[PDB]
């Protein structure tokens, strides 16, 4: 329960020992190992769970509301996580989801501010 703090946890992880160059942003992907051999599901999985134009829609909100944004990745996440999925995400389902967020919202906004 309370998985707010293994969140952060998760990230942290990878944030400890880095490397891949750096300088300034400029780098956008190009070569690097990965998969390889067999398949490759993990979290790659959830990736096609999102169709591609519907993939800009949630990208172009989030631009502007984060906050609505991320409940909707956090609404699949559930989904999947658990198995009640059954339906790759659409620029309609986020828009969707999205508009019903912020129906029912939480109290405030607070965000992109916890960042420590
Ligand atoms: S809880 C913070 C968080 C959630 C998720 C979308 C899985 N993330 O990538 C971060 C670690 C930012
Ligand atoms: S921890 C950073 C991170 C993880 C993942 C869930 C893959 N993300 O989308 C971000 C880049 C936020």
């Amino acid at each position: 329960m309370d998985p707010e703090l293994q969140c952060i946890r998760e990230c942290r992880l990878a944030q400890l020992k880095n490397n891949s160059g750096g300088t300034n942003g400029d780098r956008n992907s190009g070569a690097n190992n990965g998969g390889g051999e067999n398949s490759a599901p993990v979290g790659a999985a959830i990736a096609n769970f999102l169709e591609p134009q519907a993939l800009e829609r949630l990208s172009r909100v989030a631009l502007v509301r984060r906050d609505r944004a991320q409940a909707v990745e956090t609404y699949l996440k559930k989904l999947i996580a658990t198995n009640n999925v059954t339906h790759k995400i659409t620029e309609a389902e986020i828009v969707s989801i999205l508009n019903g967020i912020a129906k029912q919202q939480n109290s405030q906004n607070n965000s992109k501010i916890i960042f420590e």
